């Protein structure tokens, strides 16, 4: 059931911002690591004496990549004079946030028709604002509310990446690419998923999406489905300590748990990743035993042949599937120090009308079948 | 003129630390970016709940990055029963030079005989203490007094990489390299050069070693002349802004400058280094003009083929000569946000007896040289 109760025009995903100490080493870490070209940037270069800001992307995917100066340099600025080309970005703001959390996403950035409406709507409805609307050189419009912890929703309109940002040279834009197209859905992680779901649900008119593990979770969509918004909480008590719960602790409360890339070819992006794994790029979660792939084919068997099979098997793909369409899914490790942010790579194969969003879920029953198959491997 | 004052036994450096905010992202981009293989770690899958340390080596190169967690993990500890595995770490000491400075080198450390003795003698002859010796597993010791701004000199001393390391998956450790050896000299900058020299000449005994920039510099070394810490400060009031001055300005203060990096084969260094400038590695100065490399066989053809001088062309070498031995030398581009702290690869010819330090000098003759080499090049 989907009654489309979206209180203002919501486009796709527009962005993911990083909160860094250093932004540099961090975008060029993940650039290798995911295969992102280096798209624009807003520095001291640009003029920028405020934040350095880097921006990756790979298909439609952006992720931005933002840390301070020291104060000193902007300290004759006010806001109306500033050079800083994200305006809501405040120096005690960034240092605060990334000394209690350590690297991890600061903003989920949507595009909208109005991001002036969206952001007095949603208020009306019930958003603590973060940054108030501000128009960016006549062309775009920003503004920020509260999402969960310290993470903001970010709204984005455009009247025609950001004033301010320069394409950068392409001779240091390496044109690297391993498949990954765009953001298929960003989870957050809370004590009390109850009064998340309420508040989020609440001042956006999300839907829920039609979905012993350690959480219970739930999905907000907006009209079309294709800005997803899972929420987390722990379940205690389990005797295996709940890793929502794990990552509270180590977060310093909730935040964004892991962002999921949707892939054009989730073989090649592992491919391509695993080569790089322990040169610099990112470490995926332990296989699965080859049982877990000894029953895939009782499964799956007619949506993937048992070439691909032996490919998941390889490459440590899990496989689930819904009534609609099947979901090809792997994990990285934390992306940081901390056990706490990571991300998912998916591929979705079904649901093709375009492909609707949320083909074959998230995994739910992937959770099941690995405790059995954990079970059946030790046999 | 050595006359040999060191006041304790010094053998040689070993190693360097950066305060990272996260030390997972820094390590990695610097190990694809230098060839540096991942050798030990100490984090909480060690034990240590209260500081993440990777260590990268390349010959008898010790980098070593670390980050805080949240000061939570650790709450009900004390000094006496701390999981830190460098018990002169602090969280609040560690947030604040990282908020102050950015990315950048927090301890030079060097052997020594006896580190409480050094530690004794050092502050008996004014060092700043900054953190008393400890004995670590009945194994080694370490202690820590202040160098300039908020970088310390660290000594360490083995009776026979530190207790609470482990040694990381060779899995995990990927053998990288691309001939970088060992350090070679670690660079300072100060807003006031005598004083920065004689409080730390006062307290080693290190001596000064024999020698329109934008800078004055002194270089101290030890009995053998294998431990150089050159100090710069600004010259003001020079048309074009002191390098020096840009760095006291962005980095708050005195601070390390850069690190020299000795290579085996520096021709096959810059040809890695550089190959993976825009995929996640560093980005190096400009390449002087090609008049540079026309007064390069007036100079040291002697010495390089003029195949090998065409070949320093081709990757930017710069070249350099004292009256003892050549030096060929190249810098990056700052390693982080900051235009502060960046790397220096050399390596050195001459001076044979082994090689003793400092053969060939730092490359002071290459800014008169580059002066008038753009000169040249314009007409
Ligand atoms: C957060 C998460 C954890 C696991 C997970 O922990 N395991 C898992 C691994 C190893 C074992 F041994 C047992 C279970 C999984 O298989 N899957 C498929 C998982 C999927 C997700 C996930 O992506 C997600 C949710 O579940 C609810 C909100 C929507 C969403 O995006
Ligand atoms: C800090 C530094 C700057 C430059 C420099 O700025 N330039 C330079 C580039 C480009 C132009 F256009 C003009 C000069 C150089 O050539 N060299 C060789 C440089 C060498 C050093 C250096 O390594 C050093 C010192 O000079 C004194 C203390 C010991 C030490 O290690
Ligand atoms: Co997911
Ligand atoms: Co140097």
């Amino acid at each position: 059931k989907n009654p489309k109760s979206d209180k203002f025009k919501v486009k796709r995903f527009h962005h993911i911002e990083f909160w860094c100490g250093d932004a540099t080493n961090v975008a060029r870490r993940f650039s290798w690591g995911l295969g992102m070209r280096f798209s624009a940037k807003s520095d001291l270069s640009t003029g920028n004496m405020v934040h350095a800001s880097y921006l990756l992307t790979s298909g439609d995917l952006r992720f931005l990549f933002t840390a301070p100066y020291s104060p000193s340099l902007s300290a004759g600025e006010i806001k109306p004079t500033t050079t800083a080309s994200i305006p809501s970005f405040d120096h005690g703001s960034c240092r605060s946030f990334f000394s209690s959390h350590g690297l991890g996403v600061r903003a989920v950035a949507i595009e909208v028709e109005d991001a002036e409406s969206a952001f007095s709507i949603s208020v009306a409805n019930g958003a603590i604002p973060s940054s108030p609307p501000i128009v960016l050189n006549e062309a775009v419009t920003i503004a920020e509310v509260k999402l969960y912890g310290d993470v903001v929703l970010r709204y984005v309109s455009y009247k025609a990446f950001l004033p301010g940002f320069e394409r950068v040279e392409d001779a240091s834009s390496f044109p690297l690419d391993y498949g990954i197209r765009r953001l298929d859905h960003a989870v957050g992680n809370v004590p009390e998923l109850g009064p998340a779901l309420t508040y989020v649900a609440g001042f956006t008119g999300f839907h829920q999406f039609a979905e012993e593990s350690g959480l219970n979770s739930a999905v907000l969509a907006s009209n079309d489905e294709m800005v997803l918004l899972p929420i987390n909480e722990p379940v205690h008590g389990t005797k295996r300590k709940s890793q929502i719960q794990t990552y509270l602790e180590h977060n310093e409360g909730a935040g964004l748990q892991h962002l999921a890339l949707m892939s054009e070819d989730i073989f090649r992006t592992l491919r391509e990743m695993r080569k790089r794994s322990s040169i610099g790029g990112f470490d995926f979660m332990p296989s699965p035993p080859p049982t877990y792939y000894q029953n895939l084919k009782k499964r799956v068997g007619d949506v993937l042949s048992d070439d691909q099979i032996k490919e998941c098997e390889e490459l440590g793909i899990l496989v689930d599937r819904d009534d609609q369409g099947t979901l090809l899914q792997i994990f990285t490790k934390p992306l940081g120090d901390r056990p706490t942010i990571f991300i998912e790579i998916i591929q979705r194969v079904g649901c093709m009308m375009y492909q609707s969003g949320g083909c074959g879920g998230f995994g739910k029953g992937n959770f099941s079948e690995l405790f059995k198959s954990i079970e059946e491997y030790e046999k």
